[PDB]
């Protein structure tokens, strides 16, 4: 039941209970998550999205973005409202038509307009290697094998209150899960394994905002893929997974048949699991058909710690191994007050014109582009650094990159920075106060790719930047369709623009 590589997606609203308590929902393919979307490394995506929404307390404009694919030539098909494009209105349809060359691992797709994929749209996106040099670690990959953690909200997103703390009612894994205060006995998601079998699984996390500490009793997980890029074996018993990141890992089902908790702890709302709150079942082929009966254990063994994590391949650090040790060394100030985030002084506001528009129409340094300040020019071919220092209010802010991923020289928590082999991945804890998370990465794909915490009101509240990646080639490298040409129109005329 997974689509794709070519296929329509309809979005709709409707009604679901995830949790057994019923709300309207923004949905992709008639379920929470949205079906996946899926193909093999190098294929060519079809997606062709019609907008059904009616419902304007969800929003009725919509547009998806195929999170951590680079969009190398089809930056108009990356999906950031206001960045790459103007959203599709209702009742019109959008081909999101690319190519995913060189790329392999666990992904996602979401709404990318304020916050309507808190509201339902959001599911996952695997680009499978008929090659993959991990294939010989495990037996089973497939849709049974995906895991998703999702925040479930019974507020809409657009009607949480201003100036009221934000969080969620339940932890979903799967779609499903029990609300947090009054707790009832809802469906638990079941995640079936065969005694004797290995599992590639496939954790998403799908987060609008918490982190997940996620664990499986009685087992432990290897690490082999972190947000699309091969890793080493590591062996751990719990992973801290923040929003929109991806592990698989190998689970070996080497336990007793039976029944054994899954546990996925936010770091907000509900705090354990009475009534089995952020809970799912691992059950094993012939075990009885009830509940768990485990427990974890009060301190975990091997917890994951980032800098553990090293490449497969050989992948090294661009630049010079030390601080500014590259082309174009970035510092931003990441900072919070009053209601509204900013990077260095500027809190992020969606222009009306989208800024790959504004590109194509010839504003060709990044001070003519909107929003003034919050569109930074990088040169093209070059080893850019970008120090990220946390201590802004509401972190661990996952930092997120469009268009590329990156090495993680520095993590959060360790003062220490790696120059020789780091993972590489798409979205990074910045940590705690003090800390000095950094990436780097060469740029190779010219276009306006968006840098911003992946927490979804953060992003709403002014958390963003865009990095205008080689303005003098975007043109020339992002040639765009008539369809696409047609959505600014289209969307201004709708909205009286
Ligand atoms: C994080 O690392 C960056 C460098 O990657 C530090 O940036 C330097 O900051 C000082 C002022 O604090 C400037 O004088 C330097 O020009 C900056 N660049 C360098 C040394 O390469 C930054 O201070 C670090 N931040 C924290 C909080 O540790
Ligand atoms: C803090 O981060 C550093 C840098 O990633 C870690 O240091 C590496 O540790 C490994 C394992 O012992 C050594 O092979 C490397 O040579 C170290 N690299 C550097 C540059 O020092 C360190 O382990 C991390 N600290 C903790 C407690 O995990
Ligand atoms: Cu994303
Ligand atoms: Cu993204
Ligand atoms: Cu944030
Ligand atoms: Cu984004
Ligand atoms: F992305």
């Amino acid at each position: 039941a997974q689509i794709g590589p070519v296929t329509d997606l309809h979005i709709t609203n409707a009604n679901i209970s995830p949790d057994g308590f019923s709300r309207p929902a923004v949905l992709a393919g008639g379920t929470f998550p949205g079906p996946t979307i899926a193909g093999n490394t190098g294929d060519n995506f079809q997606i062709t999205v019609f907008n059904d929404l009616t419902d304007p307390s969800m929003l009725t404009d919509t547009s998806i973005h195929w999170h951590g694919l680079f969009q190398k030539g089809t930056n108009w098909a990356d999906g950031p409202a206001f960045v790459t494009q103007c959203p599709i209105i209702t009742g019109q349809s959008f081909d999101y038509n690319f190519n995913v060359p060189g790329q392999a691992g666990t992904f996602w797709y979401h709404s990318h307009l304020s916050t309507q994929y808190c509201d339902g749209l959001r599911g996952p996106f695997v680009v499978y290697d008929p090659n993959d040099p991990n294939a010989s670690l495990y037996d089973v990959d497939d849709d049974t094998t995906i895991i998703t953690l999702a925040d479930w909200y019974h507020t809409l997103a657009q009607q949480e209150p201003i100036g009221a703390a934000i969080t969620a009612d339940a932890t979903l894994i799967n779609g499903l899960g029990r609300s947090f205060t009054n707790t009832t006995a809802s469906p638990l998601s079941v995640i079936t394994v065969q005694s004797g079998k290995r599992y590639r699984m496939r954790l998403v996390s799908i987060s609008c905002d918490p982190n997940y500490l996620f664990s499986i009793d009685g087992h432990d997980m290897t690490i082999i893929e972190v947000d699309g890029v091969n890793s080493q074996q590591l062996t751990v018993d719990q992973i801290q997974i923040f929003a929109a990141q991806r592990y698989s890992f190998v689970l070996n089902a080497n336990q007793p048949v039976g029944n054994y908790w899954i546990r996925a702890q936010p770091n907000s709302g509900g705090q354990g699991f009475d009534g089995g709150i952020n809970s799912a079942i691992l059950r094993y082929e012939g075990a009885t058909v009830e509940d768990p009966t485990t427990t974890a254990p009060t301190t975990f063994s091997n917890p994951l710690v980032e800098t553990d994590l090293h490449p497969l391949a050989d992948l090294g650090v661009p630049g010079q191994p030390f601080r500014g040790g590259a082309d174009d060394p970035l510092v931003l100030n990441l900072a919070f007050a009053n209601g509204r985030f900013s990077i260095d002084g500027v809190s992020f506001v969606p222009p009306t014109v989208p800024v790959l528009l504004q590109i194509l129409s010839g504003a060709q340094n990044a001070q003519d582009l909107l929003p003034a300040g919050s569109v930074i020019s990088l040169p093209s071919n070059s080893v850019i650094e970008v120090a990220l220092p946390a201590g802004a209010a509401g972190g661990p802010h996952p930092f997120h990159l469009h268009g590329h991923n990156f090495a993680v020289v520095q993590s959060a928590n360790n003062a220490t920075p790696n120059y020789v082999n780091p993972i590489w991945r798409d979205t990074v804890s910045i940590g705690g106060t003090g800390d000095n998370v950094t990436i780097r990465f060469t740029t190779n794909n010219p276009g306006p790719w968006f840098l911003h915490c992946h927490i979804d009101w953060h992003l709403e509240a002014g958390f963003a930047i865009v990095f205008a990646e080689d303005i003098p080639d975007t043109a020339s490298a992002n040639p765009v369709p008539q369809a696409w040409s047609d959505l600014c129109p289209a969307y201004d005329q709708a909205h009286n623009i």
